[PDB]
Order: structure tokens, then C-alpha cells, then sequence
């Protein structure tokens, strides 16, 4: 539902527990401080239905730029990569970029806190840190300014 809203999109989808809001909403931020904008933050509710939040995951997949994967020890990383991927081996002639992930490590959290797996589940995509002196070309990599504009581009086309 919206009342002539204005357009509004996303350029990854941070998904975390929902006691990691803080969190997330202090990526959002950290990210405009290098580039990526606020972008926005998935979380799963068992409180409503289930499809009265987002769309599906699958959305900021073909929505976002990249997915980022709040893999901390209060969110679920496996599942996750199960529905980024199913998203992704969903429909592939879409952007068939099953390495748009983004596996992001907050402070309140740590890798070693997730299996031995989880490794293994990130054994590809750039381990995005929010504590590394590096994140910073990290999030300049994968989420470049040249990419937020390329990827909206297809966008703003509503506009341009």
C-alpha cells in the first residue's frame, strides 16, 4: 500500500536477526559514508504472516545491487545462502550474478561465532567487515559508484 509514494529503491538488502537492527541501521549509515546509501535491511518476523513485509529475497536480488548477508551469530547465514541461491539458481537470465553477495560481519558479531561452515559458505564472496580498515575498499569494490548508478540506471529509466 502506498498513496502516490515517491520512488523508492534499495541498492542491497541487509539481512540480520531482528535483535541486530541497531546493527543493520548502523551499516546503512557506514555504507553512505563510503558509498552504498542506506539501502535497507531484511528481516525475518514471526510475527506478521510472512509476505507483509518485503517482497521476497529474491527481489533485492533482481532489486538491490547486492545481497549483503549479515552473517552474525544472531542471524542465519545457511539459510540465507539457501534462499539467495534458490533466488539466484531461480532465475539466472535476470542478472545471473550468483556472486552479488555480500556476507557482512558486524562488531556484535564475529565469523568464528558462525560454523565451520560458514567459511565454506563465503568461500567466494568478499567478506565485508565493519571493524577492517579495508571494508572501506571492500564496500568501494563490490558496491563502486559507478555500479550503484549502472545498477539504478535500469531504474531511473522510469525518470530519464
Amino acid at each position: 500500500m502506498e498513496s502516490s509514494s515517491e520512488q523508492k529503491f534499495y541498492n542491497f538488502v541487509i539481512l540480520h536477526a531482528r535483535a541486530d537492527e541497531h546493527i543493520a541501521l548502523r551499516v546503512r549509515e557506514k555504507l553512505e559514508a563510503l558509498g552504498v546509501p542506506d539501502g535497507a535491511t531484511f528481516c525475518e518476523d514471526f510475527q506478521v504472516h510472512g509476505r507483509g513485509e518485503l517482497s521476497c529475497l529474491q527481489d533485492a536480488i533482481d532489486h538491490s545491487a547486492f545481497i549483503i548477508l549479515l552473517l552474525t551469530s544472531n542471524f542465519d547465514c545457511r539459510l540465507s545462502l539457501h534462499q539467495v541461491n534458490q533466488a539466484m539458481m531461480s532465475n539466472l537470465t535476470r542478472q545471473g550474478s550468483p556472486d552479488c553477495v555480500i556476507p557482512f560481519l558486524p562488531l556484535e558479531s564475529s565469523p568464528a561465532q558462525l560454523s565451520s561452515d560458514t567459511a565454506s559458505l563465503l568461500s567466494g564472496l568478499v567478506r565485508l567487515d565493519e571493524h577492517s580498515q579495508i571494508f572501506a575498499r571492500k564496500v568501494a569494490n563490490t558496491f563502486k559508484p559507478h555500479r550503484l548508478q549502472a545498477r539504478k540506471a535500469m531504474w531511473r529509466k522510469e525518470q530519464d
